């Protein structure tokens, strides 16, 4: 139980976890500077970190990898049926603006049959372990800017170096946290793509946000790709890549004149990105491009929340996967699933909302489910009751002990070419714990 | 040559190198924070490092390099003839309350026979490069607190990194940049001499300052202990060493509760370290101690300028050393050194005062030195070094600047009662500055 530590011990740990972070960058941009998500190498502090990495029991840790690559098979397949994505989300986008518009590139794409032959999947399936049902079940499935493959590894290490040089204080086997290589597996998998394209000459491009404190998860990826593959890589905006971007008759994608191979998105996934029109023909642009996407439109929009909402329905998942134990396996983690169209299910969460998540497609719990419910007379999901843990966070070189829920996260790489699948796995995870702010954690298999 | 580096390939190499810094821990705290100082992990930047290493030619490194292990055992042999070092510094101790302390010190450890039979230097000997003779001559000779084995290494692989990238944009050989693995040559020598004290419950301690900007080049040391020896660390102020530290009857030191094998110095070098009386009693303590010091009172007196200073005196040399080639060597180092009481060479620094450095034991430098000695330290044949173009990164922001460069070469020395059981050359510094100063490595021609 890390409340019933020591503060002496408390203190030792938190200083050795600081120099750790400080010399194998474990960092993020300060908050309160102007200049550390724009210029790297100035005002850094170290990632915020759990202290001591997070108990979670192997069975459901077994479960949640194993379900990895049904998952990425699922959204390759559910991206390529065009009309099951436009019927599916054809409420929302008279609604939301946003998911509109990235519904109008995906009509442009089906208009002139364009084919995506290399395509290429980042992913992080995100569960929550129910305290009472012992449940493993999916809170979301992240088809678009994957956060933290570099940090995560990095996170696991850090426990693995604390526990060593404290046996004496603690007792633990550091054996009991997994092997974490989602940075590598995933500059990997870029690096494959890339060579799928064929073009030495080629670059990937990551598409990212003007300001970004979290740039050094991402520079650890183009690390990787540059140090073990000899893949170059380029930084750009959505407004960069309208200014200097042009497509050649042939559709290569050339930005700043260098062929883009891959496009890596860590931007693009939120209305606020989007600042003027240069940024929807800069998307619209690397679109009909001949580079793989990573996301395609077709695996930005299979990510959804209405999508997985969809997918839970009867008879669904019978359409992609032939498959009857994939298609168990996935039910198993499902919680239970409904749009505010299902009006049985309305009226139950007017009844008994407590039981109930109402989630836009800023999340509504409890009494409060009821009250919105009864004004709009978004989806509905099952409300999920995580352990609340003992933990201690590390934020700004400050420890603090809190009570905390924790969620897992599974990265999966996926990659095909016209006939074959080249990769199709799990491929790491990632821990965060948060106040019931949040910070990173690995797992402590038990 | 780095000035004729079109602008926007600057920028991308300064991206480059600022992410690279920030991955692989080449770090220092901001200096305009009040906790980058004492808290780690936080109000961090990338040290300050030229953009392009320095051109620096082979045989000059090669001789460096050479007598890194003759400096190693002259500095063991001077610091045993303890009469040899109270003699030396017998006219300083009168105007430098600092080193007669120091002196009293070692006086105390005579008194008593202390003995050092387990003996580490982790030196550091510096030199300048003229221009016009083409001599690699020494500037000093550092036996307390080597700064930068942890970053240095570090930038070595920055620029091999960066040349490696940019071979289609930067004509270059990155084979040229020499391997470099002071930091764990130098963790390697103290976990030997950890071995050699022989308790595997033992912890070696690092004497650290209160306020430290240059902490991240320290846990890289402590960090190579850890992980690649098991050998623990301990990090305390002299003052928090007085509070906490006691003597067992045998001459053990116990800190904390914890047994000390080997006491790392990177504090106690100036006088600014000891606030009160506390620093002081806590120097004695650890002195007295059956650890192994680095420095040892002896080591530090050793390094001071005045015994680099005795030693280029005729007949000196020759009574430490028996090989003739080995001392040879040591001399084609020398700059010209003299002390204020060699009233000829005062005259003449009078006279000309564009060829001497006055340095105490603050620079005063050309027309100065004139001023200076009239009013009224060592006097030294002033290096005129090659001013160079270089690219230089502080705080996110390149400077093209017009600069000199100073080489370091880091030695490892161990030995116990009979055997030398470590003495090698253990990587290498490259500081280069405005004619402020950056970390660089060599490109070697
Ligand atoms: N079904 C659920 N039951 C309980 N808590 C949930 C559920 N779904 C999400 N949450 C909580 O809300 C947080 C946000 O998850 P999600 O809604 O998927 O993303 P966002 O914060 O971007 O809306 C989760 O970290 C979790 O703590
Ligand atoms: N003989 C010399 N000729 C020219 N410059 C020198 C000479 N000695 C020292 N310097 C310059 O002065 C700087 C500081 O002197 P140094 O002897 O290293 O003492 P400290 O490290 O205490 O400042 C050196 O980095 C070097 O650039
Ligand atoms: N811009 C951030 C992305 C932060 C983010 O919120 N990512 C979401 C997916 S949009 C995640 O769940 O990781 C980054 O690139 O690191
Ligand atoms: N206290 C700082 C600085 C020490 C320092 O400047 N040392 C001098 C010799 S005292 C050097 O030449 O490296 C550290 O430990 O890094
Ligand atoms: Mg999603
Ligand atoms: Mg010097
Ligand atoms: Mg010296």
């Amino acid at each position: 139980d890390p409340h019933d530590i020591d503060p002496k011990l408390v203190q030792k740990l938190a200083n050795d976890a600081l120099v750790w972070c400080s010399l194998r960058g474990l960092l993020v941009g300060d908050r309160n500077s102007e200049r550390s998500g724009t210029v790297p190498g100035v005002d850094m502090v170290h990632a915020p970190v759990a202290l001591i990495p997070m108990s979670f029991p192997e069975s459901h840790w077994k479960q949640a990898c194993e379900v990895a690559p049904i998952f990425n098979e699922l959204v390759d397949r559910v991206s390529q049926d065009g009309e099951f994505l436009q019927q599916s989300l054809s409420r929302t986008r008279k609604v939301d603006p946003f998911t509109s518009r990235l519904l109008e590139i995906h009509s442009k794409m089906l208009e002139i049959n364009k084919i995506e032959e290399i395509r290429l999947g980042l992913h992080r399936s995100d569960y929550m372990l129910d305290e009472q049902t012992k449940l493993l079940l999916q809170i979301e499935l992240n088809t678009i800017s994957s956060s933290f493959p570099g940090l995560s590894c990095l996170v696991s290490e850090l426990h693995r170096s604390l526990l060593q040089q404290y046996r004496e204080d603690i007792a633990s086997d550091p054996n009991r946290i997994p092997a974490n290589n989602a940075v590598n597996q995933f500059a990997e998998a870029l690096a494959k793509a890339w060579n799928e394209y064929g073009d030495p000459r080629a670059v990937i491009m990551f598409a990212v946000q003007a300001e970004e404190r979290n740039m050094y998860d991402q520079h650890w990826l183009s690390a990787s790709l540059r140090e073990r593959h000899q893949v170059t890589t380029i930084r750009k905006t959505l407004a960069e890549i309208d200014a200097l971007g042009e497509l050649q008759q042939d559709g290569t994608l050339v930005v700043d004149g260098q062929a883009v191979a891959v496009i890596y998105f860590r931007a693009g996934y939120a209305p606020s990105d989007y600042n003027s029109e240069s940024e929807w023909k800069a998307r619209l642009l690397m679109e009909q491009s001949r580079a793989v996407k990573c996301p395609s439109i077709s695996y930005h929009l299979a990510g959804s929340k209405k999508i997985q909402q969809e997918l839970a329905k009867p008879n669904v998942l019978e359409r992609f996967l032939e498959n009857k134990d994939d298609i168990a396996k996935l039910r198993k983690c499902f919680a239970g699933l409904w749009s505010l169209d299902e009006s049985d299910i309305v009226k139950d969460a007017i009844d008994r909302p407590e039981l109930y998540v109402m989630k836009p497609q800023n999340n509504i719990y409890g009494e409060d489910v009821r009250d919105a419910l009864l004004k709009l007379q978004y989806i509905l999901m099952q409300r999920i009751f995580p352990k609340i843990s003992h933990s201690i966070l590390m934020r700004e070189g400050i420890s603090h002990k809190e009570q905390t829920i924790s969620e897992l996260g599974i990265y999966g790489t996926y990659l095909r070419n016209k006939t074959e699948v080249v990769i199709n796995q799990q491929a790491g995870y990632l821990m965060r714990t948060k106040v019931s702010f949040a910070v990173l954690d690995s797992i402590y298999l038990v």
